[PDB]
């Protein structure tokens, strides 16, 4: 009943709220990361600071796909923002491996929403996704797996001088 | 026959025409509405100065189609130019409201120009209208959307306060 | 009817959106003959360059024209604009001799309305018209003829290397 | 057993992390309210660009928080971020409304936690809240109570036009 | 097998590594031509200087392909570069006509990897070939299309003067 | 039958034309190893960013001796480039070995030249080897085996963080 919306599937802004949540909820994922490096019996302050500004990133994407939903006219419903897996996030190679499985997470959620907007033929929409949401992910994957095998090959969890030295050299 | 055309069809070539017209329309129906507001009867000069601006963009959209029509070997067909369906554009509101009326038609039609790129598989054509076209009528049905809303919500066609204020405040 | 209204005559009002129209339709011509010189087969980008400026200086005078009919309380009345009478110019030559023969058309309009502000007593529209269209008007004939004259000396419909030339050192 | 921990009770490292959880629902709440004046129906850009700002701050709020909580040697425990009471909150005053009655919320619950704090004794813990939040509290709320009554006074949710020029004069 | 991989088929691999394979054979066959307008007898220095040009933005785009065969996942797995067609190049028309069928030789190759990417459901892969090369393709044809008219109107196999001139005032 | 030629054998044309393949073959080598490191599993920026150096270096050789071959009114013939001989490099240390014992090849080969130059008395070949070529080779050879020691020492197949901190504190 909007005036501006034209060619907007209900889908696919159910889609939209849907994949708001689970950016917001990124966010928060990363926002206990970050705090928890911040620990004093953890103490790396480039793994809180990447972590940190990881989760303003997530907060940016979350508040770029509410500003779409009222560009085309959909209405946002927001959903509780659960709470992440995990406390204690054991060590930096965890925390890494564990966003690694989270970016791949929300990256399959995009292409699960880029499919439905192919199948309404929504090509605006399309573009959205692809523009500003899907080179992102690649490019954060990529980069967290990237860490992930730097960490792996210093022999992160038992070595605390490779956590150490990839918090000053790679992070810093 | 021309050297430089590849995967363009026919029925691309005759749409982005078709387009090249519509734009070419779209400018002329904002240079009436421009010159309506210019009226020392009507006297709305920021009015006047947005639909001129909306009419230079429209003269820039249809040179850029014409640009693609001889990027991919088509050859450029034009028609007469259609005169607007009002010379009295009778407020403010209503004018906002039939801006409104053929930033939605336009889009209409790139809609079905990117369907048929789709079916006729010319990935530079629908990329082009993505990245050119699609978001910038989305931009633009949402803005002249939230001038509508907030003309009404003033009570402009009866209050000329209304209008003058939005005039100095929003437009100016 | 207007209150701004003063020795402004019907007939001066109706010669004026008349010749609104006239300046649009030449904005037009000189649109379509740019995106001919723009053709991969073409190829001249200096007479695409300078076509272009000719249309938009075109839509500049129409605009003026509409800007003086509100100025003296006479109502803008638009009409469709014609397309031009050539898709294909067929040379830099040709198109220079249309051009040529257009302003001259142009020309040939506005001395008749001149003469109609004349008989009417119309001092302010006949120096409207004196100031900003007749010196532009003689000073464009006399740069077209210029061009044709150059592009003749050079031997331009057979000999390619001459609109080449011409392209870069004229007009560009 | 933190290294660092020293005189900071467990009933403090247990209410710090409801104000954390409280502070991340404020801006939710916030973020809620902001695109809500982004729609297309309600289109009041300083509304939601006030809104914006205040979500966060109230996210640097719990992460200030967050780092109190670290510095103490207490342990962070986050929970679910509960969706907010309204998605539709009908007008600017309305909003404005219940922004204050959400900040005296979290000025009460403060007050609560320094009541908490200056019976376990912990002088620390008094002046971070009287320092950095309560202050900032009572500014926040003498603010929105100012608009408030300004929007009261204007006739806010019958006239349009009050939240129009409040949203230009006051919020812009 | 790698940790970064999700929605990338093994078909797309493959012939992301042709697609390289085939932008660095285009590299270095603007290289072989730039070298033949370097010699003696030849001796058209602009000409060398763009077809230059034209080599090291082709080893750019390979080098991009192989970007993103690192960033999906995939894995390079490169082959010979075979020797171009010509070691004479026999004039400047007869190299813009063998740039222009290798250029359109490219762009099919590309058309064919964006309809595999299509088939295979991947957008990703789809606007990375959409935003980085589609349109950089059309461009390139239009330009050797252009310069091949060019040449062809000012006579350029039989006069040498047309090839010096355009070596000149366009490639200069 | 060149009329620039002087003192130029055809030994000599033929052995330059062999030395731009090799150059070319080199530039090639590189570009495998430059994207090696760049690859999830492996990533090394920093062993990535120095090889693709040395593939631009070893490509600027190649077109320094085919703009000798145009000076000396020889012709160049182009061969295929062969594919390197591995896809794997395995490790940093491995990549600089190899990269080693490519530059001492490559070194070999001036020096070939340089022995038949000088059979062939043919001083301006033998300077031109001299400056451009050898001593950048040697330099080539001293940074090579400096880094293989260093990475040697450091314990580089076992230990991924000799690999790391190489990168870091040498090639960044």
């Amino acid at each position: 009943t909007s005036q501006v919306r034209q060619n907007y599937h209900q889908d696919s802004e159910a889609a939209i709220n849907r994949q708001i949540n689970l950016e917001l909820y990124a966010s928060y994922v990363y926002l206990s990361m970050s705090y928890y490096f911040d620990r004093d019996d953890v103490a790396l302050k480039n793994f809180a600071k990447y972590f940190l500004h990881q989760s303003h990133e997530e907060r940016e994407h979350a508040e770029k796909l509410m500003k779409l939903q009222n560009q085309r006219g959909g209405r946002i419903f927001l959903q509780d923002i659960k709470k992440p897996d995990c406390d204690d996030w054991e060590s930096g190679l965890n925390a890494m491996e564990c966003a690694l499985h989270l970016e791949k997470n929300v990256n399959q959620s995009l292409l699960e929403l880029h499919k439905l907007a192919t199948d309404k033929n929504d090509p605006h929409l399309c573009d959205f996704i692809e523009t500003h949401y899907l080179n992102e992910q690649v490019k954060a994957i990529k980069e967290l797996g990237d860490h992930v095998t730097n960490l792996r090959k210093m022999g992160a969890p038992e070595s605390g001088l490779a956590e150490y030295l990839f918090d000053k050299h790679t992070l810093g």
